[PDB]
C-alpha cells in the first residue's frame, strides 16, 4: 500500500523535475492516478508488480501465522485474530474465503456452531468461487467438511468426499505435504467404519509418499495406524517398533503415552 | 500472456460494450492500450494481478523443475533447459539471476567453467541486484559459492560465508529446509578441517530444526556425521543406528553401503 512510491525514492538514483503533488507518492498517502502513473520511467507493470509482491508478502505472513496457532491448538487466539483482520474492510475473493474458512472451523472447535452449521457456511465458500491463486484452497475445505463427518459418525459420506479428492490429486500433483493430510484422514476412517482393508493401502500410499516427499509430519501417526490395521486381520511388531522411534525424537510425548498400554 | 482477455471473456456473464479491435484480447494477440484498459468493468488492479499470478505460476513451474532434475543429477539437462528458457528474450532481474545461477553451476558441475571463473560469474549476481521477491535467493547463491570452496580446499574462507548466513537467518526466519542445507554443509566442512568441536554442535542445530520442521531431507546425512564426529561408544552406536535407519526408508542404498564398511 505504500510500497508504489517507496523504491521510486530509490530508484530516482530530478524530484522537482519530472513532468509538487508527486512528493505525497513517495509516502504513500494516496494512489497515484492513471495519466499521472504513465509519466513515470518515462515497466508499467513493475510498478503494479511490486503491490502484488508486498501484498502476497503480509497476506503468507497472515498465512503462515494461523499455521502455528492451529498446531499450538490456540483456537481462539485465530478465531480473534481472523475477526480482526475480517473487521477491516477489504476486498479479496480469495483472502476472505480462507479467513471465514478458517473462522467458521474455529467456532466449530470453540464449539460455537454446531456440526451441520459448519458444514452448510463451509459449502458455500466452495460452490461459489472464481479463485486464480491458489486451486488448493478449495481442496483444503473440502478435507475441513469431510474430516468433520468422524467425531459425527456420517463417515460414510466422508469417505466419499475423500475419494472426491483422489481424483483431484492426479490433476498436477504439485503438493504433496497435503496427500499426506488427507490420506491420512481418509485411512483413519476406514479403520473407525471397521474396514481393515483399504485402511492399510491408504496408509502405505500415504507412507510412500511421506519417504519421497521427505517429510516426517505425519509419519509417526502413519505407522501408529499401519501397527493398528496390522494389528486386526512380525510385521506387527516391524511398524510398531517403527512408529515408536519418531515420537520422542519429534518430542510428541502426548501420543508416545498411549503406546506401552497397546504393545504388551 | 494470454490471460488478459481470458477471465474477460467470462466475466461477460455486454457483448458490444466499446463504449472491432476489442476481439484480439480473449485471444491475446496484442497487449490492451493504456486508454482502453480503464474502460473494462465500467478492479484495475485486478486485470493486472492475474498476469502476475499467471507468470508467478509458469515460473514456479520452471522453478520446481530444476529441483526435479538437481535431486535426479541430471546436469546437463539442466544446463540446456537453463540456456534454451535464457535464449529467448525476456526482461525479468529476478528471473534471470536464477537461471543464470543454475546455469554457472551447472556448467561448474559438467566441468565446462573453472571453480574460480564459477565464483567470479556467481559473485557479479550477489553484488548487483535489487531483490523484491525471493529474498533467500541471494542466500543460496552464497552457499552456491561457499559450498565449492570444499573439493577446493579454500574452507577457511568458506566457514566465514558459512557464518555469514547465520547472521542472516535471524532476520526472519521463513525457510526452514534451507538452514538445514547450510547447517550441514557447514559442519561437512569443519570435520573436513578436522575441527570436531563445533562441526557437532551445527549437527546438533540443523537436527533440532528438523526434528521442529519436520524434515527427513538432511536427517539420514546429519545422523551420519553425528555417528562420525562422535567417533573422534554408547552414544557414538546410538547416533550410529538413528542413521543406519533412515538410509533404507528414504530408498537411499548408495550412501547405505559406505555404513557397513565404518561400524564394524
Amino acid at each position: 500500500a505504500e510500497k508504489l512510491g517507496s523504491e521510486i525514492k530509490k530508484i530516482r538514483v530530478t524530484q522537482k523535475q519530472l513532468s509538487s503533488e508527486v512528493s505525497r507518492i513517495e509516502s504513500g498517502a494516496v494512489y497515484p492516478s492513471m495519466d499521472i502513473l504513465q509519466g513515470i520511467a518515462a515497466p508499467i507493470i513493475h510498478f503494479y508488480e511490486v503491490l502484488i509482491y508486498s501484498d502476497i508478502e503480509r497476506k503468507k505472513q497472515f498465512k503462515d501465522q494461523v499455521i502455528m496457532l492451529c498446531k499450538q491448538k490456540r483456537y481462539k487466539e485465530i478465531y480473534n485474530k481472523v475477526w480482526n483482520e475480517l473487521k477491516k474492510e477489504e476486498y479479496h475473493p480469495e483472502f476472505q474465503q480462507f479467513l471465514q474458512w478458517q473462522y467458521y472451523v474455529a467456532a466449530y472447535v470453540l464449539k460455537k456452531v454446531d456440526y451441520e452449521y459448519c458444514i452448510l457456511e463451509l459449502k458455500k465458500l466452495l460452490n461459489q468461487q472464481l479463485t486464480g491463486i491458489d486451486v488448493y484452497q478449495n481442496l483444503y475445505i473440502e478435507n475441513a467438511i469431510a474430516n468433520i463427518y468422524a467425531e459425527n459418525g456420517y463417515l460414510k459420506k466422508g469417505i466419499d468426499l475423500f475419494e472426491q479428492i483422489l481424483k483431484q490429486l492426479e490433476a498436477l500433483h504439485d503438493n504433496e505435504e497435503f496427500d499426506v493430510k488427507v490420506r491420512y484422514n481418509h485411512a483413519k476412517a476406514l479403520y473407525l467404519d471397521s474396514r481393515y482393508e483399504e485402511s492399510l493401502y491408504q496408509v502405505n500410499k500415504a507412507i510412500e509418499i511421506s519417504c519421497r516427499i521427505n517429510s516426517m509430519a505425519l509419519i509417526g501417526q502413519l505407522y501408529y495406524q499401519r501397527g493398528e490395521c496390522l494389528r486386526k486381520l512380525a510385521e506387527i511388531e516391524d511398524a510398531y517398533k517403527k512408529a515408536s522411534f519418531f515420537f520422542d525424537i519429534l518430542e510428541m510425548h502426548a501420543y508416545k503415552e498411549a503406546l506401552v498400554n497397546k504393545i504388551s
